[PDB]
């Protein structure tokens, strides 16, 4: 049964993509998935370029606990051990929701003195936070991410690093997975509660909804006074830290898959790709020998161009299969080697997004770097424009109903919590950010008619 | 005061060089550490080397969940939640202290005909399984690991499967950590209930006692039949698959704490260590413009030279403390640059094994890969020596008991499984393994006299 068209049913359509291009499965207990290989692949070239992306900028990964004192922390975000060593444990333990109060305790302890800071600190891996409603890449109880947290000496260096790591999560969303965003602050309605102020980068679903990329926060004093956190400055006096922190999670991924994924299935940016370049091999016993050993050679040669080819040569597996298959999974280009083309010395190189076309092989190593560039670049511009298409100014309150629709309302608001609340409870549309930078503008709340606040138009929608 | 020395009490000072040299803290929950950037380091280093191999091997990375059905297996060694969400479960779901059973669940549907095999699947991260000792890096509830997965059409390519796979581990503990090690099978009592047979590397431990580096399984069709795993072959017959189980965890880390430690602390194999040279500049005010450019000069060379430097510039701590923490910390070489070394071209390198030597600074980045190699080979050397030593043939059960005081007694054994546990009983020591490449001999057991088993003498040892 094909894939359900996007215009008939987007939610099923994602559920069954991440089904079809096999990314995930549903594991035996509710409400968890099985993360596959190809789809695991997703998550380590994400990985990857952001621990580069960490590291030159003086970050470094440890390693807190998955158990966090009860004690320390029944909250039905909480999964909790109760029952350990054979026996009730005395002391029941939580799964970690997030590494930050083990992490408040080790810098108690940690940090004496302003030659103890900046302390840059990140965390790959997974936590826990239950959920009822399950989503693939969405909404899961158990996921996987990074989550760092920093601390300094002033505050001005702490808010550096805030927009330091937005502008890293908005470098990764555009420079490698082609995902227009928005950077700006959340309001005070949608921002984290114990934070002085939340960063954000939005960006606009296939679907029309808004869904958050990445998240940065500045946390002020606040997780200083709360877990004792003090320094000795270089002017003897002892002072409190200003500490900020920032996570992304593997939601990116169904970020990618919403925003470029098509009616065939995936279409994955080139520099996020697990396999940019597909070589499928065709052939029969007579010209087994010539075909794999062409395309061996044209692996090699990608290789060398440091790209990251796949030949797949399986047997257990039909060449309509394997196109169908490499479709589905998003792979950015595909090469179709077969004898008649080999003889003379070319092979058929398609696009995911479409055309296919024949050339030299010879000529393949040293074309197909430009061109991922080119595939970035046009999944870029086509995610711009729609995001035009689905942009919206509006004065009234009738448009505004009219354009959370359709994707991004851009209108004046008041900045009262409470006229805000009444917006969600009567569109569902919610503050997706304050961007930082935009047309500086004054006018009426479109829903109260008070005087707008933040100099500027928020960004509304209806989000994930 | 220095490290409580290894003779004195070898577990005061296994925890004491972690607690010193940085590579983990105690955290807030009774048995839960926090693994320091240093320490995290060492994992990463041994993650990428694995990781490698394991692709080029063919296997891929994926995901299964946290939290495990409890009917798929309470066992003292399970951590069990039995509340989630703010209310209490009626199915009770374990902390997963392995994913094979959520393997086998997902490999039942996924697998259906030889199209399907093999699978080859490996899996990073945590898994729990109860620990009331508390030891960094050895003994500790909640750990992180490698674990390996294979399915099979044939017996033949499993069980190829897994002494590749235990070749791999022999290789990361030879060749990047200096470990030497003992590649052989478990006997039927030591090896995991569920598999055929358990193959295995076993080292030694500067305090005589042995460790197992890693494991690697053949399963049969144990496994298959148990989670109804089965397959259409090309002859259209069904069948079950034959699979292949594999880890190894940051244990790994604790023996090369011990096996290469000394009284100073730490002394990190090169090709695994995360700093192999640390650049110390010695200097004036009037010298300090002269040292730090030929300083970063050099750490930039060196890096062109591909390898690890960190230059520390700290200028708020004395050579000397500097000296003492990257000694501590077990950094192979330390190069001391200062203003009169400098004035003629030359610098002081000094290594973790010991001594120095004044050399030109233009031929340190071409002679530093070199030497690093040596150092590898020099920690390697004095391991097998220190093996070699603390290795001995025993024919009497009273040269076993002193034997086994000492490291390693390579005797004969019935292969009773009962006169194995007893010598456990008396002597705490136990078999560790029959090595695959062991002089083929017939005699009696060590203990019982019976008739000897396996066609050579067994490894025992006190382990832990
Ligand atoms: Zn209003
Ligand atoms: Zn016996």
């Amino acid at each position: 049964k094909g894939l359900t068209p996007q215009s008939q049913d987007f939610s099923e359509w994602y559920l069954e993509v991440i089904q079809k291009a096999e990314l995930a499965d549903y594991g035996p207990v509710r409400g968890t998935i099985v993360v596959r290989p190809y789809g695991y692949a997703i998550w380590e070239n994400i990985q990857q370029v952001l621990d580069r992306m960490f590291k030159e900028t003086g970050h470094q990964n440890a390693y807190f606990p998955l158990f966090i004192p009860m004690s320390f922390l029944f909250s039905p975000e909480l999964a909790v051990v109760t029952h350990a060593g054979g026996e009730e444990l005395e002391e029941p333990l939580a799964v970690r929701p997030t590494s930050e109060t083990v992490i408040g305790y080790m810098w108690s302890k940690w940090i004496r003195s302003w030659r103890d800071l900046p302390q840059l600190l990140n965390q790959w891996g997974n936590v826990v936070r239950w959920e009822m409603r399950t989503r693939p890449f969405l909404r899961t109880s158990e996921f996987l991410w990074q989550e760092g947290h920093t601390a300094h000496a002033t505050r001005e260096e702490a808010e550096e690093e805030v927009r330091r790591m937005l502008s890293i999560y908005a470098r990764l969303a555009r420079e490698y997975a082609a995902i227009p965003v928005i950077e700006g602050l959340k309001t005070e309605k949608e921002k984290f509660a114990g934070a002085v102020y939340t960063t954000t980068i939005e960006a606009l679903m296939k679907d029309g909804k808004a869904l958050q990329a990445g998240t940065s926060h500045y946390l002020g004093e606040n997780f200083a006074r709360a877990f004792d956190i003090k320094f000795q400055d270089r002017d003897l006096q002892v002072k409190y830290v200003h500490t900020t922190s920032w996570g992304l999670s593997w939601r990116f991924i169904g970020a990618i898959i919403m925003t470029h994924g098509d009616d065939r299935g995936l279409v994955l940016p080139p520099r996020l790709a697990p396999i940019q370049v597909v070589i499928v091999p065709i052939y029969k016993d007579e010209s087994r020998e010539r075909v794999l050993e062409a395309a061996q050679g044209l692996r090699q040669a990608l290789l060398a161009q440091g790209l990251r080819v796949h030949l797949d040569d399986r047997d257990q597996h039909t060449p309509g299969y394997k196109f169908h298959e490499w479709e589905l999974k998003g792979v950015p280009f595909r090469v179709e080697l077969g004898p008649k083309d080999l003889e003379g010395g070319q092979a058929v190189l398609a696009s995911r997004l479409g055309g296919k076309e024949t050339l030299p092989l010879a000529a393949l190593p040293e074309a197909l770097p430009g061109k991922l560039d080119a595939f970035h670049e046009e999944l870029y511009r086509r995610a711009l424009a729609f995001r035009e298409d689905h942009t919206r100014k509006v004065d009234t309150y009738e448009a505004f109903k009219e354009a959370v629709q359709e994707g991004f309302a851009l209108a004046f608001h008041c900045g009262d919590k409470a006229c805000e609340r009444l917006i969600q409870e009567e569109t569902t549309a919610t503050t997706r950010c304050v961007p930082f930078e935009a047309e500086p503008e004054e006018g009426f709340c479109v829903r109260c008619g008070r005087p707008s606040a933040y100099g500027k138009r928020v960004v509304f929608a209806k989000a994930y």
